[PDB]
């Protein structure tokens, strides 16, 4: 009915939108990383280094736990839509959907043991952090499909 494409429009973008934070945070990893090996490479000038510094010098952790907390919440509301998709042919979602947001707590509750950023960002980008981008593009392939499951 219109109510329950409601539930499917719904779900897809809260899942959307977690992708979306999931790919901000690995990339961002990823830059400060980079970053931070410039800044203290031995091989290059103290110009160089100090650029790298600053830019290394913005990836806060306040600004990770935020997008953690961003990413469960579109992941948690998802969640609780996606009990109208058991029984029916999205049902495989609402078991991932459930999952991630465990999976996400843990991250978040690692993120506030860490007192530096690079450390929580070290502690969070681990093995279930990095499977969650796949398991989310499985549940966006359940909830929008545009032809059979091939």
């Amino acid at each position: 009915d219109n109510r329950y494409k409601s539930y499917l429009e719904g779900v897809r973008y809260n899942v959307s939108a977690a992708i979306g934070s999931i790919d901000k945070i690995y990339n961002n990893y990823k830059l400060f990383e980079e970053q931070r090996t410039k800044m203290y490479s031995t091989r290059l000038d103290t110009v160089t280094k100090d650029q790298a510094k600053k830019e290394a010098e913005k990836f806060t952790k306040e600004e990770l736990e935020k997008d953690l907390k961003e990413l469960l919440n579109y992941i948690q509301v998802s969640a609780k839509t996606a009990t109208n998709f058991v029984y029916q042919k999205e049902q495989y979602a609402k078991q991932r959907l459930d999952k991630l947001e465990t999976e996400v707590k843990t991250l978040i509750s690692e993120v506030q043991g860490q007192s530096h950023p690079y450390e929580a960002y070290k502690a969070i980008v681990r093995s279930k952090f990095l499977q969650m981008k796949d398991s989310l593009e499985v549940v966006k392939g359940v909830i929008d499909r545009d032809g059979p499951w091939y």
